């Protein structure tokens, strides 16, 4: 697919019109891998929305991006970050999203540690998106805390689902190379056909993220990471005592190595682990404005 063929199939599944019709005082806030991330007002509300600016000369595999814009564009669920709008402008593909004022997770695990009722909250809420989304052959393929965010009042939501793909009935496994290194699965690493159930082994190094802090092997370069994951046993946690037998036994089910004998979303949703998990309320104290 050439950079125009890219351009033109992106116009054609985009909003048409410029988003500057009725969007104010855009001001930058961050950025992403390919983009920036900016705040915006829609003039006739005066509602605060995200727009995630990309930069189409700098993606690496632009039919993700393609995928990204059609498979979630109308997509609703009360745990996935929800797209209002999308535009092509120039070389650049600006995505309107909600302005989810709690931050990322990846904030909270770097300079805090969480209790059991929290994380139990932020795995359930991710189960129960992924249990929807895998149940319609949606992948997402980069769980990692940078891909969760938080509203205001502590929801957890799953965002950036710029590497997903579709499997069906016709064609049930994947096999691209894609995510993020310490989160990858070693049967996707391996480059062997899977499943929704890669996004089960990333969300169990979640968990490791939430316990310490850290993947395993983040001492080590991607590639060499990478390496370690597909020919290594499961990888274990480092702060291991101070976790309870339940959140273990979750933690174990989830990093399999076989996906075969992998738990799946489904079944996770049942575990006696998030049983423990606190309201929404329980999640505030977490974020960088409330934390002490
Ligand atoms: C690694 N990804 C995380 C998700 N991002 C998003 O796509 N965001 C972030 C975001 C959104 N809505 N509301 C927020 N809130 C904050 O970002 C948000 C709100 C409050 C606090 C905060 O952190 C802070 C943490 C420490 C210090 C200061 C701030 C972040 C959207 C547009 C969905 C990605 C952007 C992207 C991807 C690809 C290409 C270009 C850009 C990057």
């Amino acid at each position: 697919m050439s950079h125009e063929q890219f351009r033109a199939a992106l116009q054609l599944v985009v909003d048409p019109g410029d988003p500057r019709s009725y969007l104010d005082n855009f001001i930058k806030i961050g950025e992403g891998s390919t983009g920036i991330v900016c705040i915006a007002t829609v003039r006739s509300s005066g509602k605060l929305v995200a727009v995630k600016k990309m930069d189409l000369r700098k993606q690496q595999r632009r039919e993700l991006l393609f995928n990204e814009v059609v498979i979630m564009r109308d997509y609703q669920h009360e745990n996935v970050v929800e797209m209002y709008n999308s535009y092509l402008v120039g070389d650049e593909l600006w995505v309107v999203m909600e302005f989810l004022e709690g931050g990322a997770l990846t904030d909270i695990v770097t300079h805090t540690r969480m209790n059991e009722e929290q994380i139990a909250a932020v795995c359930l809420a991710v189960l129960q998106a992924l249990s929807v989304l895998h149940a319609q052959g949606v992948i997402h393929r980069d769980i990692k805390s940078d891909s969760i965010l938080l509203t205001h009042d502590g929801r957890v939501k799953l965002s950036d689902f710029g590497f997903c793909a579709q499997v069906s009935k016709e064609v049930p496994r994947r096999k691209s190379l894609v995510g993020t290194p310490y989160w990858m699965a070693p049967e996707l690493i391996s480059r062997l056909p899977y499943g929704p159930e890669v996004d089960i082994w990333s969300l169990g190094i979640m968990v490791i993220e939430m316990v310490d802090g850290e993947p395993p092997y983040f001492n080590e370069p991607p590639l060499k990471a990478m390496k370690m994951i597909r020919d290594n046993l499961p990888p274990r946690l480092k702060n291991l005592h101070k976790v309870s037998p339940s959140l273990k036994g979750f933690l174990d089910r989830l990093l399999v190595r076989d996906p075969a004998q992998r738990a799946t979303a489904a079944e996770l949703l049942k575990h006696p682990f998030l049983a423990k998990a606190g309201p929404p309320a329980s999640i505030v104290p977490l974020m960088r404005q409330n934390r002490t």
